[PDB]
């Protein structure tokens, strides 16, 4: 019997995920040579980017410790020609790349992915500076996308005794502020392996301090309630959870949210079972709630975010990051992270090196970018719960929210239903009174063609996601069900059911 029924608690939300709840990250190392941010002037880029509005997104990464801002610093022809292109012309309407400078940047591209890629596991670290230029690519990128920037902010200028050395960070606060530039702040990716990276051990404590040292600086800048996201910390072992604590005791006070980073696996390691594996699934949840113990402790209350994950650290799994097998790990950490109390999730990331990209090196949408897609449109705010009737409840998954009230086919009171199966045959859920007779709105997501759950292409109920064209996304079409029938959920796939005039007081 592959029919499994579903009990539904709807009375009031357990939890309220900010809007931007499925947010974004670009890594830092593509400033590392600052001609690859050029590629963030692409319309069709954002096309893309203006379909997950609202988000924020995080600038930052490995290399944002290894980053210098210099106005003085000198343009390329790359540049300059970007640039003198978007002369008296909206930028946000019209701003494209000189074919030419596309091109050329195209050309290079594979190589700076593999030069980025190996950073990783190479020993030496090295600094970079950016210009103004490159900080306006990005601000305008993500304003003209509807995205919230993120900035991270180099947190190994050290003193001589290794206190954060403000002096760089103040050059770029004041050129944003004389720009009217409406960002976010971070200091450090990752402090945690600051010793391993850069020889240079700072504690919780004294990282602490730094943050109330930009704070302060902050309140004196001309964005007084610009906010400030920290620590970002990686993966919550022991020692990292020690630091958080650490970090929180001192400087926890002047922090808006706290950020953690997580990956389920190495992408040097990673198999296809694992993607498959909800053991792999369900470890997450043991980080989870290792930062909520710290949190609580230390700062009870406060939001707590995740500021940078994805399927695989080391830039993702060759040949399974970018497949529909790596929606079961991205749409069950949305699921997971709505119902224990994440506010925010920063995948990494939208575009660039690895391949746990949403978009490619082509700007071509990737499987996981569709299932964000679709997501933002069906999802709402308030996050509520369901239940499988029985004890495998590991391998079919199901999230239950207020469906998302800007989408204009549904209204107050709907619910939307996402759900994984994880088993290899067909199961068949049932729907509680009082939501057993409504019409339901099945939004089925399954890969294209020969390689199956491998493929880099999927389908929304039979039919092929693809962009129209650069500047416009598909509608996103749904399969009404007959009222009273079962939820249909083929072997490994996922899927959104939007329940019509479900009437939940709780989602009005
Ligand atoms: C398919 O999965 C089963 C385990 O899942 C159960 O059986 C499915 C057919 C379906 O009825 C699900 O809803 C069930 O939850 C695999 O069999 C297990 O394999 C493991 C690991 O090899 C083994 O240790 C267990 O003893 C097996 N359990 C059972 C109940 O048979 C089966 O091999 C899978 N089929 C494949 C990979 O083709
Ligand atoms: C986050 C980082 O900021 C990005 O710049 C990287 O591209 C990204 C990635 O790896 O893809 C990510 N880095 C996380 C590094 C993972 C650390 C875990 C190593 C565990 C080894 N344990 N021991 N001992
Ligand atoms: C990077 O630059 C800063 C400031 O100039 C310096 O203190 C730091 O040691 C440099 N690190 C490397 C690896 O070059
Ligand atoms: C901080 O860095 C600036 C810019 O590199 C440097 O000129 C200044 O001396 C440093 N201050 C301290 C206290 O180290
Ligand atoms: C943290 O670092 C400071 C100096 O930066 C040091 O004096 C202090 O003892 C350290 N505290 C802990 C708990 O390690």
């Amino acid at each position: 019997q592959d029919v499994v029924d579903l009990d539904f608690f709807t009375q009031e939300p357990l939890h309220l995920v900010s809007p931007s709840f499925l947010s974004v990250t670009i890594d830092a190392n593509l400033a590392t040579d600052p001609r690859f941010l050029i590629l963030l002037g692409s319309p069709k880029l954002r096309t893309l980017a203006r379909g997950l509005s609202p988000a924020y997104l995080r600038f930052g990464g490995t290399k944002t410790d290894f980053l210098i801002f210099d106005p003085k610093k000198e343009s390329t022809f790359e540049e300059r020609s970007y640039w003198q292109s978007q002369v008296n012309q909206d930028i946000c309407k019209y701003g494209s790349i000189p074919p030419d400078v596309e091109e050329k940047l195209r050309l290079e591209w594979p190589y700076q992915e593999q030069l980025l890629l190996r950073e990783h596991y190479q020993k030496k670290f090295k600094n970079s500076t950016y210009s103004r230029s490159s900080v306006d690519v990005l601000y305008t990128f993500a304003n003209c996308s509807g995205l919230d920037l993120i900035f991270g902010l180099n947190a190994l200028l050290r003193t001589a005794d290794l206190q954060w050395n403000s002096s760089n960070a103040q050059l770029l606060l004041d050129y944003c502020s004389s720009k009217g530039y409406n960002i976010s702040w971070e200091l450090g990716n990752e402090p945690n392996s600051f010793l391993k990276k850069a020889d240079i051990f700072i504690n919780g404590s004294q990282l602490g301090e730094d943050f109330i040292q930009l704070h302060k600086l902050l309140r004196k800048s001309t964005f007084k309630n610009a906010k400030l996201y920290g620590p970002d910390v990686g993966q919550p072992r022991r020692k990292t959870a020690k630091m958080l604590k650490s970090f929180l005791k001192a400087g926890g006070e002047v922090i808006d949210s706290v950020t953690w980073h997580h990956y389920y696996l190495n992408g040097r390691t990673a198999t296809r079972e694992d993607f498959l594996n909800p053991d792999v699934l369900d470890i997450f949840i043991s980080s989870v709630q290792k930062v909520f113990q710290v949190v609580e402790s230390t700062r009870p209350g406060k939001k707590v975010w995740l500021g940078e994950t994805s399927s695989a650290y080391g830039g993702g799994a060759p040949l399974l990051s970018d497949t529909f097998a790596a929606g079961f790990m991205w749409l069950d950490k949305l699921g997971l992270s709505a119902r224990m109390g994440i506010e925010v999730v920063m995948r990494q990331v939208f575009f660039g090196a690895g391949n746990y990209h949403l978009v490619d090196e082509n700007f071509d949408p990737l499987p996981d970018y569709w299932l964000s897609l679709l997501f933002k449109k069906l999802v709402g705010t308030k996050v509520l719960m369901a239940s499988v009737q029985g004890s495998k409840r590991r391998k079919l998954r199901v999230y239950l929210h207020c469906t998302n009230t800007d989408n204009p086919r549904y209204k107050e009171g709907d619910l939307t239903l996402y759900a994984i199966n994880l088993h290899n045959v067909t199961k068949y859920l049932r729907l509680p009174y009082p939501f057993s007779n409504k019409q339901v709105d099945k939004y089925l997501l399954r890969p294209l063609g020969p390689h199956g759950l491998l493929s880099k292409s999927v389908q929304l109920n039979g039919l092929t996601l693809k962009m129209v064209d650069d500047q416009t996304l598909p509608p996103l079409m749904e399969k009404p069900l007959r009222p009273g029938s079962s939820l249909g959920l083929p072997a490994f796939s996922y899927s959104f059911f939007v329940i019509r005039n479900a009437k939940v007081a709780a989602c009005i």
